[PDB]
């Protein structure tokens, strides 16, 4: 996350770190047995880490649970990143508490202008590499599809939205992939892609979760 701030330990209790020997993607806990992340984060051998703040120091509120199964969206296209969403079931149920909580799925899509919260352990420089060990946060508004489509002609589908600042300066970056974009108490997006980080007229692009609620509910209940 570039230009954001330190969230504070466990202030984003639904935030997950996917680890395959190191942190490689974020995710969101939607209930004790399931996590939603990005399909481009798919890997075999994932351990889900809950209640994290510093990812290199066991501070006491973590739960590390292995994944039993992963389900990438049936229509994920890794070339365009359309339908960039995946579900991860935990081998054991998490123990929800103040530090480990789930986030709600949306009932309707959010409007442009709505302020959201983006969080992750990704790169914090736009031009450089500095990976933080504690969770960083960024409040950013959803942009109009018009400004999103002008920035990326022929690349945005109805399953994507942009959030950020066209002036640049604040944005998600690598290491944030798969993490949450929460607006008004609901999980509305997933960090998917963008052009570099915090560049001018290049906002980050997010998976539009409100379009996958029936698929998520149907899939988790049948698995
Ligand atoms: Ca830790
Ligand atoms: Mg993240």
């Amino acid at each position: 996350i570039v230009g954001g701030y330190t969230c504070g330990a466990n202030t984003v209790p639904y935030q997950v770190s996917l680890n395959s020997g190191y942190h490689f993607c974020g995710g969101s806990l939607i209930n004790s047995q399931w996590v939603v992340s990005a399909a481009h984060c798919y890997k075999s051998g994932i351990q889900v880490r809950l209640g994290e703040d510093n990812i290199n120091v066991v501070e006491g509120n973590e739960q590390f649970i292995s994944a039993s199964k992963s389900i990438v969206h049936p229509s994920y296209n890794s070339n365009t990143l359309n339908n960039d969403i995946m579900l991860i079931k935990l081998k054991s149920a998490a123990s929800l508490n103040s530090r480990v909580a789930s986030i709600s799925l949306p009932t309707s899509c959010a409007s442009a202008g709505t302020q959201c919260l983006i969080s992750g352990w990704g790169n914090t420089k736009s031009s450089g590499t500095s990976y933080p060990d504690v969770l960083k946060c960024l409040k950013a508004p959803i942009l109009s599809d018009s400004s999103c489509k002008s920035a990326y002609p022929g690349q945005i589908t109805s399953n994507m939205f942009c959030a950020g600042y066209l002036e640049g300066g604040k944005d998600s970056c690598q290491g944030d992939s798969g993490g949450p974009v929460v607006c008004s108490g609901k999980l509305q997006g997933i960090v998917s892609w963008g052009s570099g980080c915090a560049q001018k007229n290049k906002p980050g692009v997010y998976t539009k979760v409100c379009n996958y609620v029936s698929w998520i509910k149907q899939t988790i209940a049948s698995n």
